C-alpha cells in the first residue's frame, strides 16, 4: 500500500522545547498542511553514533512502530536531514504524572485506583507482547488532553527472545544482584508509582545513589499511617525481593491474580479508555 511522501522538516512550524534527553530534545511541532500538533523528538546522528547507541534508537523505531493501544504514544513518521532524525509523536497536552502528584500532593482512593488500573492494563498489554520498559517512571507517564495515560520513552525497551540500570528510586532488586531485567522489573516500577500516588514520594529515599540501592536490596521501606488499607497490601504483594514472587508475574500465573485483588474490587478493566477519569482533587 502507498504511504505519505516522508516528510520534512520545512513542512513543521517548530515551537517550544518539551524535554530533554542526553541523546535527544522533544520539540513541540504543528505540521502546516495538516494543522496538527505533534511532539516531535530530535536526535544528533553524530552523537547518537559516538556515544555507540544506535541499538538504542533502533530498538526505540521498532518498539513504538509494535506498539498499537490507547496507553501509548504513538509513532506517526520519521524521516531524517543531513545531521538530525526525527521521530513524530503523540503530543500529551497535560504533560508528566509527575506534575500531578508534585501539585495535588498525593492522590486519594478513586484517583490511585484509576491511574494505577490504567497502568496495570497498559503493562499487560506491553508485556503480552513481550516487550519489557526498564525505567517506568511517573516522568515516563504522561496525561493526554483526556488526563488517560500515554506511556513513553522506549529507548531503554527490551524485546523478549526466547544490561542498562534505570532510575535509581524504581531499580529492582535483582537488578542489583545480577544485572538481569524481566517482566517483574516492571511490576516492581508499578509498586513504587503506587506508593508514590498513595504518600506524594517513592518510597526508597536517601542523600545518594549509593545509599538509595543499599534501602532497595534490605527492602527498608515504611508505608504511612494515612495509607489505603488496600492499596498497602498491593504494594506489598509488589515489592517483594524474590523477583518470581511479585504478583503478575508468569511464577505467580501472570496478570489474573494482579488485576483480581482486592484493592480493584470495582475497576471494570474491560474498557477503561472510554470511562471519564476522576478529577485529580
Ligand atoms: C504540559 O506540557 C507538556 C510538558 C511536557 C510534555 N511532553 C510531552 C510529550 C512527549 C512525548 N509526547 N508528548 N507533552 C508535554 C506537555
Amino acid at each position: 500500500p502507498p504511504q505519505p511522501r516522508k516528510k520534512r522538516p520545512e513542512d513543521f512550524k517548530f515551537g517550544k522545547i518539551l524535554g530533554e534527553g542526553s541523546f535527544s530534545t522533544v520539540v513541540l511541532a504543528r505540521e502546516l498542511a495538516t494543522s496538527r500538533e505533534y511532539a516531535i523528538k530530535i536526535l544528533e546522528k553524530r552523537h547518537i553514533i559516538k556515544e555507540n547507541k544506535v541499538p538504542y534508537v533502533t530498538r526505540e523505531r521498532d518498539v513504538m512502530s509494535r506498539l498499537d493501544h490507547p496507553f501509548f504514544v504513538k509513532l506517526y513518521f520519521t524521516f531524517q536531514d543531513d545531521e538530525k532524525l526525527y521521530f513524530g509523536l503523540s503530543y500529551a497536552k497535560n504533560g508528566e504524572l509527575l506534575k500531578y502528584i508534585r501539585k495535588i500532593g498525593s492522590f486519594d482512593e478513586t484517583c490511585t485506583r484509576f491511574y494505577t488500573a490504567e497502568i496495570v492494563s497498559a503493562l499487560e498489554y506491553l508485556h503480552g507482547k513481550g516487550i519489557i520498559h526498564r525505567d517506568l517512571k511517573p516522568e515516563n507517564i504522561l496525561l493526554n488532553e483526556d488526563m488517560h495515560i500515554q506511556i513513553t520513552d522506549f529507548g531503554t525497551a527490551k524485546v523478549l527472545s526466547p544490561s542498562f540500570v534505570g532510575t535509581a528510586q524504581y531499580v529492582s532488586p535483582e537488578l542489583l544482584t545480577e544485572k538481569s531485567a524481566c517482566k517483574s522489573s516492571d511490576l516492581w516500577a508499578l509498586g513504587c508509582i503506587i506508593y508514590q500516588l498513595v504518600a506524594g514520594l517513592p518510597p526508597f529515599r536517601a542523600g545518594n545513589e549509593y545509599l538509595i540501592f543499599q534501602k532497595i536490596i534490605k527492602l527498608e521501606y515504611d508505608f504511612p499511617e494515612k495509607f489505603f488499607p488496600k492499596a498497602r497490601d498491593l504494594v506489598e504483594k509488589l515489592l517483594v525481593l524474590d523477583a518470581t514472587k511479585r504478583l503478575g508475574c508468569e511464577e505467580m500465573e501472570g496478570y489474573g491474580p494482579l488485576k483480581a485483588h482486592p484493592f480493584f474490587e470495582s475497576v471494570t478493566w474491560e474498557n477503561l479508555h472510554q470511562q471519564t477519569p476522576p478529577k485529580l482533587t
